[PDB]
């Protein structure tokens, strides 16, 4: 699946990992993450994220 990255500290939410320390099992969509949902790093929103992919 895809890696997104948050522009902010660099995290990599790996669709493939997910985030189950947060409330996400592994193989969800970016999409699909709860309009909340922010980065375990830093905090930022959704918006901050870009997906690695041309
Ligand atoms: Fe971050």
């Amino acid at each position: 699946m895809a890696k997104w990255v948050c522009k902010i500290c660099g995290y990599i939410y790996d669709e493939d990992a997910g985030d189950p320390d947060n409330g996400i099992s592994p193989g969800t969509k970016f999409e699909e993450l709860p309009d909340d949902w922010v980065c375990p790093i830093c905090g930022a929103p959704k918006s901050e994220f870009e997906k690695l992919e041309d």
